[PDB]
């Protein structure tokens, strides 16, 4: 009775719907004869072989096999499957190896603290000495709790095949399975069972490759690339950005320059940056996404650099050509958006399984939006492991986060009939809150030296305040209400920025409540907001000038900065991701030439001058000169470095030029002009003091000396002592 397995498991079996794999097929010893299965469907002769006995040949069933002839132990042997058309192929039966997963790693990932999960779980190639000799192939392992199965299927089966069911390691839902000769680079999807009867196959969560867009295979990777980041690696570890100089450009990969792949990117970009004078280089998000039209926020591998440019090495050989080149590296990571298709994250085992949950069939307020379960254990690890992940398996310096009140809330709807202030269980999500905090924490003690960015767009305070007193632990913030003041504010003519001075001047009374990243993104030059060319008012020569006022302002204030690719030549068109940057601008008579120049003089001062960047958090590196000179358009102070050092900004933001401005100074003498928008290099009128001015001993502005200049019209000044 002991040949072929009951009624009911081999139903099972056969539907895909079997729980241990293992447990049937392999080598099993029944009081004592030791029988064989095998289980692959459309076969037409298997037959084991024993040391130098093909003794063996197996036969019965619909797709089993089994062997059955006396004498034990046995201790390893081969089967030899063959098919029509094709010859026979002898391989190590995988039902016979013991779990390649430990029960430690079990036991970490259970309580959601495993930071190296991406070791644990997904496909890794795995070589075993038995018997007859070496035998190699990949590790599969899938979280599935409620799954009633999981096959593996891939180009072996014809994506369709049964012959590859995977057990599941007792009560911890991880489904494992070890498959001898798998291709060390092999497409692969894992076909399961869901608890609710739906069948679905799935990418694997945790790929770390995948097919190219629009197909949606997982395919093997394992990587041994070699860095040449080193002395970058090791620098970065004693240092703290938050008191760095930090100029980043904001790129999207897929369309800065169309169809350049890693590799050429690793040349291009790179010296792209270099040329320009960024610090640091964000990245919109990376990992794969099916959708190059959600610019990479709707991902669905977060264990894999998009295929699109090429393989994860070849992504390792741009981030380590940009840290040869000393440029510091961010990416968009994106644990506040959901894959919402079929074949990714969604009701994983045929439950919601990632995804939080809430009430069942009914009325009431129960809508769909899916977000992260941030209160299971298992997919917080999910998610804090693939933080560390960017960060020491791809040497990412910085991970910065969107939609962040999209996590920290579970708000909805404006209640009626409830006219009194009721806190206990608040708008706030503690779970997610949870999150992140461990997240931040835990990232920045595996990663001395790296930043965690975040963009709140809600009155949140603490953002960037350490974990130890309440904090949610991010090194710094997208500072929006500067944001939004400053380009309401340059947007508006001339001649009524006199109404808005108080808008202008605001951001200034919280610039240092946190750790401040000035941000102008891609989110503010798409969708009808137009770009901040489009946003400037007058001719081209005033909108020119303008535009390089409104960057010199934001070098100038307290924060680090960010702005989006195409607009440090003054892009004049929305970003389109389709059509890629418009750098044609660049070769018109135009002044798109003369807005880069700009940017890469303010990025060499800003390099090496610590008054613009020692000093950033906090009041004592910024002092006003006057903030209260509304009636000519006015905006000047001081920034002060922790090394002494100093640098007066005066910026003009009035159509007309201002002659004999007296302006109050902290010392008399010499003060070199080392910026002037206005100068005829970046195609200005060439208004200006000729390189410098006289500071005497006329006291002005509450200040001990003054010095007499002219103002360029819609210019901005940096002066700094001879």
């Amino acid at each position: 009775e002991h040949l072929a397995p009951e009624p009911a498991e081999m139903a099972r079996l056969v539907a895909g719907t079997h729980h241990n794999p293992h447990g049937i097929l392999g080598a099993h010893e029944y009081d004592d004869h030791t029988v064989i299965r095998a289980f692959r469907p459309h076969a037409v002769e298997v037959v084991a072989l024993v040391g130098k006995d093909r003794f063996s040949l197996q036969h019965l069933d619909s797709g089993l096999f089994a062997v059955a002839l006396p004498f034990v132990d046995l201790i390893d042997y081969r089967l030899q499957v063959t098919y029509e058309g094709c010859e026979p192929h002898t391989v190590a039966d995988a039902y016979r190896f013991l779990p390649t997963l430990g029960e430690v790693d079990l036991h970490l990932f259970a309580e959601g603290r495993h930071e190296r999960l991406w070791e644990v779980l997904g496909a890794h190639p795995r070589s075993f000495t038995t018997a007859d000799g070496v035998v190699s192939g990949v590790s599969f392992a899938v979280w599935a709790p409620n799954a009633k199965g999981v096959s593996l299927i891939g180009e072996f089966n014809g994506w369709n095949g049964h012959e590859a069911p995977m057990r599941v390691l007792g009560p911890s839902g991880v489904w494992e399975l070890f498959w001898p000769d798998f291709p060390c680079d092999g497409l692969y999807k894992f076909r399961v069972h869901g608890a609710d009867g739906v069948v679905t196959d799935r990418a694997d969560p945790f790929a770390f490759g995948t097919e190219v867009p629009p197909q949606t295979a997982s395919r093997v990777t394992s990587s041994d690339y070699t860095w040449g980041d080193d002395d970058w690696m090791a620098g970065r570890a004693l240092r703290n950005p938050v008191n760095e100089a930090m100029s980043t450009y904001e790129v999207h990969l897929g369309s800065w320059r169309p169809g350049l792949s890693y590799r050429q990117l690793a040349r291009e970009l790179t010296d792209y940056i270099v040329d320009q004078g960024f610090t640091h280089v964000e990245l919109l998000p990376v990992a794969e996404h099916p959708f190059a039209g959600s610019w990479g926020y709707q991902v669905t591998s977060y264990y894999a650099p998009t295929s699109r440019f090429g393989t994860p090495d070849d992504f390792r050989a741009l981030v380590d050509a940009l840290h040869q080149a000393g440029i510091g590296v961010i990416v968009d990571w994106v644990p506040a958006h959901f894959p919402k298709d079929a074949w990714a994250l969604g009701r994983f085992d045929g439950t919601p399984l990632y995804e939080h949950s809430d009430p069942k069939r009914g009325e009431q307020l129960d809508w769909g939006t899916y977000v992260f379960d941030f209160g299971r254990p298992e997919v917080r690890n999910f998610l804090v492991a693939n933080a560390l992940y960017w960060l020491q398996e791809f040497h990412i310096d910085g991970l910065r986060v969107d939609a962040v009140a999209s996590m920290l809330y579970l708000d909805y709807s404006r209640p009626e009939g409830g006219w009194t202030p009721n806190v206990h269980g608040g708008r706030e999500n503690l779970e997610a809150v949870q999150f992140l905090q461990e997240m931040n924490a835990t990232a920045h003690k595996v990663a001395p030296g790296i930043v965690t960015i975040a963009e709140e767009s809600t009155p949140w305070s603490g953002v960037t305040r350490p974990t130890n007193i309440g904090g949610l632990g991010f090194s710094m913030k997208w500072n929006m209400g500067w944001m939004h003041d400053t380009l309401d504010y340059v947007s508006r003519d001339p001649v009524y920025r006199s109404y808005h001075h108080h808008e202008m001047t605001f951001s200034m009374l919280y610039a240092f409540s946190e750790n401040y990243v000035l941000p102008l993104s891609h989110d503010e030059v798409v969708h009808g907001k137009g770009t901040l060319w489009g946003r400037m008012p007058g001719n081209n020569h005033v909108k020119a000038a303008g535009l390089r006022s409104l960057l010199a302002y934001q070098w100038a204030h307290p924060g680090k900065q960010l702005l989006f690719m195409g607009q440090e030549f003054g892009q004049r068109a929305e970003w389109s991701e389709q059509r890629g940057l418009d750098w044609f601008q660049l070769d018109e008579n135009g002044f798109s030439n003369g807005i880069q120049r700009l940017v890469r003089d303010i990025n060499d001062i800003y390099r090496c001058h610590p008054a613009l960047w020692s000093l950033d958090t906090t009041p004592e590196g910024y002092s006003w000169i006057d903030a209260n000179d509304s009636a000519n358009n006015v905006l000047s102070f001081m920034r002060y470095g922790s090394d002494g050092s100093v640098l007066a900004c005066v910026f003009n933001f009035a159509g007309a030029e201002h002659r004999d401005y007296r302006l109050g100074l902290p010392r008399a003498g010499r003060w070199r002009e080392v910026l002037n928008t206005d100068a005829t290099i970046y195609h200005g009128s060439g208004i200006g003091n000729l390189g410098g001015v006289d500071a005497t001993d006329d006291p002005w502005h509450g200040r001990p000396a003054s010095a007499v200049l002219v103002l360029p019209p819609t210019s901005a000044l940096w002066l700094t002592p001879a």
